């Protein structure tokens, strides 16, 4: 899966909000490094709400999918916004790239 298509695609969707590499520190969201293996609300240097702190599971590619698809109903009452994503390839690379951008 290429990452680029969802490093991209991480941009025009996650730009100057999100964070993966170490010196990506904590913006607008959540840095994501350990996302993989990783449950919701591990970041103990930015407590989320009160829903996504409640959002006991693991960010896997079976998981990520319905997220992208619709994260917005996945977490009520966020703070994150989105549309969502159509393709489903697009989100394939997406978290194609998050994983090689979180593992790193
Ligand atoms: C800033 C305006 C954001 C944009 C753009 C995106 N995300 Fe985000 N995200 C943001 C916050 C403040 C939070 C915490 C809860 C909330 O929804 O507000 C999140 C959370 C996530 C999570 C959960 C990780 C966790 O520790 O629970 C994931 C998996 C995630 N976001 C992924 C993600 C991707 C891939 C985005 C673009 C496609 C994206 N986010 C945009 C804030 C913002």
């Amino acid at each position: 899966g290429d990452v680029e298509k969802g490093k991209k695609i991480f941009i025009m969707k996650c730009s100057q909000c999100h964070t993966v590499e170490k010196g990506g520190k904590h913006k607008t969201g959540p840095n994501l490094h350990g996302l993989f293996g990783r449950k919701t609300g591990q970041a103990p240097g930015y407590s989320y709400t009160a829903a996504n702190k409640n959002k006991g599971i693991i960010w896997g590619e079976d998981t990520l999918m319905e997220y992208l698809e619709n994260p917005k109903k996945y977490i009520p009452g966020t703070k994150m916004i989105f549309v969502g994503i159509k393709k489903k390839e697009e989100r394939a690379d997406l978290i194609a790239y998050l994983k090689k951008a979180t593992n790193e």
